[PDB]
């Protein structure tokens, strides 16, 4: 339950978040950009539960 | 000068106006969707100016 709750997190997410994100759903016409909250203090506590689960 | 300014009319814009129209200048993000006024009542009155230059 470890390692696979490890491999669906790297496959859908990663280990980090980006500031800006590209859409492309509907009903917004064609690319929009979208801005994020608290991006940089939320890649720290997600290295901090990386290290916690692999320990 | 009648048959100069019908070729660059020709060149520029053409004979008719479409309502939407999508730009692509800076500092717009990606591409928009732009909207026109009347498109067209003034279509009728650019094929009216076109007969009477002709003739
Ligand atoms: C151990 C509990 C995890 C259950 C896993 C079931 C599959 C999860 C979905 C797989 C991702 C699909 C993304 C297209
Ligand atoms: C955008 C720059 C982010 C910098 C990441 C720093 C992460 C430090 C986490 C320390 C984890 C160590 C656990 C013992
Ligand atoms: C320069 C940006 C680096 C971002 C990752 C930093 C991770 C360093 C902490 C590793 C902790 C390992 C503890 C065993
Ligand atoms: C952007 C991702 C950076 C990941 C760097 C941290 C890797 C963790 C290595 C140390 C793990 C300690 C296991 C005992
Ligand atoms: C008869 C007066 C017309 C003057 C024509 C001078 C050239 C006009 C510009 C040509 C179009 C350039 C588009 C790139
Ligand atoms: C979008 C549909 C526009 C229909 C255009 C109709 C133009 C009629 C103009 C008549 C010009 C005749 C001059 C004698
Ligand atoms: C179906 C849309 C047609 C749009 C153009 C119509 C132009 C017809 C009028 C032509 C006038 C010619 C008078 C000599
Ligand atoms: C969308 C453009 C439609 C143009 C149709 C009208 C063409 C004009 C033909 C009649 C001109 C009369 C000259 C004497």
């Amino acid at each position: 339950f470890e390692v696979a709750f490890l491999l669906i997190q790297w496959y859908i997410y990663g280990f980090s978040l980006s500031a800006v994100y590209t859409c492309k759903r509907d009903p917004c016409p064609h690319q929009v950009d979208c801005f994020l909250s608290r991006p940089t203090e939320k890649t720290i506590f997600i290295i901090f539960m990386l290290v916690v689960s692999l320990v």
